[PDB]
């Protein structure tokens, strides 16, 4: 069962693969070396959380120093930002008196939580677009269970608020976890189209994160099926854009909690996959799950899905993800693989043209296997996990190998 991909459009990195950002746990020191490494591969693009209860410490009363440097940090450095706010500030919470997660139930009043996303805009003039909270089908972000009216409510005041604010700036609605299930059976996404919430313009945005690179499980590789299916959903909707605001694993060594072991070697291979992948599918943007390992303040999972180590120097991944795109150069348009005979059964293919013209063929297959291809006499082969790079020629059509992990061929 071959899965070949076609970009609908061509892709800028620049433009379109951003990571997220936890500067605000960082040092301006540290946080800026962090800016050094995302600009070293050419992105400029970061989402960034906020947590109401952090800013708003009691009513009317903030503590806005540290985000107010960021801001002005990022407009020196040139980012382009999406910042979203999340949770409930603890004057304003629905939760009980006795929850253990106060700020993880919503506003009691939506116009209040609006309130703070203007105020936010207003301060904040640099920044690209705002998003109004985070996987609310997911029980840890919206207790005590999911509610699209709910949602939807919180989403319409904050739009509304926001755009009286900047009426050009883009609003993001929330990430919905996952590709928005919800535990109830319904998806976030199909309860809101059922109210209408189209009608308010918001980009939408989901956070597909699965076991492996192409689906949970080794006989169910479905993620470009549902990617597929709930993209064109949403184009359907009317959707002004379509983003991914997270995705990515964690190179965590244990206990497992959710996501399996893979380690940094894994997390390399699994992230370097999963991005041919969405770069080939209908977004308009992704970020990846992100720019730097955090510390004991993090779930021992969440510690350990930074491109960079605490220190922000690159982990294999970073190396890895700097070795395709210095192979695929900064634009690629949409191609066709170069004519094949027995690629293995399994096998992922992706083809494009970079800025010089050349076709790049990315490929992999569970099974490894060996691939011919009768009509080139001339390719080269990048290992971007390695850094091998092979001249592979033949009299009579090339001879090329497969393996589990992505590999790039340049050809002419
Ligand atoms: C950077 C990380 O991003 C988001 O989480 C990602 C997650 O990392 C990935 C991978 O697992 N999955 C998708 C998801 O989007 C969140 O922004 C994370 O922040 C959280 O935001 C929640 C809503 O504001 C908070 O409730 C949550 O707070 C933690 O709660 C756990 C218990 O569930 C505590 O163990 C932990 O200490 C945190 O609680 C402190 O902070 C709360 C928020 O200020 C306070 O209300 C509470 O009293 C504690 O001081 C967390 O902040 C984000 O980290
Ligand atoms: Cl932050
Ligand atoms: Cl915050
Ligand atoms: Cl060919």
């Amino acid at each position: 069962e071959i899965q070949v991909l076609k970009a609908p459009r061509a892709v800028v990195w620049k433009d379109f693969l951003g990571v997220n950002a936890q500067f605000l746990w960082f040092s301006p020191e540290r946080y800026n070396k962090q800016i050094d490494r995302l600009q070293d591969l050419g992105l400029e693009w970061v989402r960034l959380d906020l947590h109401w209860d952090r800013l708003e410490t009691a009513e009317d009363q903030y503590q806005l120093a540290s985000l107010d440097q960021l801001v002005k940090d990022l407009e020196a450095r040139q980012l382009k930002s999406v910042f979203y706010l999340v949770g409930s500030a603890r004057f304003i919470t629905t939760a009980p008196f006795y929850s253990p997660f106060q700020d993880q139930y919503p506003p009691r009043d939506p116009e209040v939580f609006a309130r703070r996303m203007a105020m936010l805009s207003q301060r904040y003039p640099s920044v690209a677009a705002w998003q109004v909270w985070n996987e609310p089908n997911l029980i840890g972000f919206w207790r005590p269970k999911a509610d699209p009216e709910g949602y939807a409510k919180l989403l319409q005041a904050s739009t509304i608020a926001l755009r009286m604010v900047d009426p050009e700036k883009p609003v993001v609605s929330a990430g919905m976890a996952f590709f928005s299930e919800m535990p109830d059976g319904r998806t976030m996404f199909d309860a809101l189209g059922h109210l209408g919430v189209e009608s308010l313009g918001t980009i939408a945005t989901y956070h597909p994160y699965t076991q492996l690179p192409e689906g949970n499980y080794p006989w169910n590789l479905d993620f470009v099926s549902h990617a597929n299916q709930i993209n064109r959903a949403l184009r359907n909707a009317g959707v002004p854009a379509i983003w991914s605001t997270e995705w990515g694993w964690s190179a965590y060594k244990g206990p497992k909690e959710l996501q399996d072991i893979i380690g940094v070697e894994g997390q390399a291979d699994y992230v370097l996959r999963r991005l041919a992948l969405m770069s080939a599918l209908d977004y308009d943007r992704i970020f990846l799950f992100t720019l730097s390992d955090l510390d004991q303040r993090a779930s021992v999972r969440d510690r350990d899905y930074g491109l960079l180590d605490l220190d922000a120097n690159p982990k294999p991944v970073y190396l890895a993800l700097q070795r395709f795109l210095k192979v695929t150069g900064p634009k690629l348009r949409p191609a066709d693989p170069p004519v094949t005979e027995d690629l293995p059964d399994g096998s992922f293919s992706i083809g494009w043209t970079r800025e010089d013209g050349r076709n790049v063929w990315l490929f992999w297959s569970a099974r490894g296997g060996n691939v011919r291809l009768p009509k080139l006499k001339e390719a080269t082969l990048h290992d971007p996990l390695s850094g091998k790079v092979t001249p592979l020629s033949g009299s009579d059509g090339l001879e090329v190998p497969v393996k589990s992990s992505l590999q790039m061929l340049v050809w002419e």
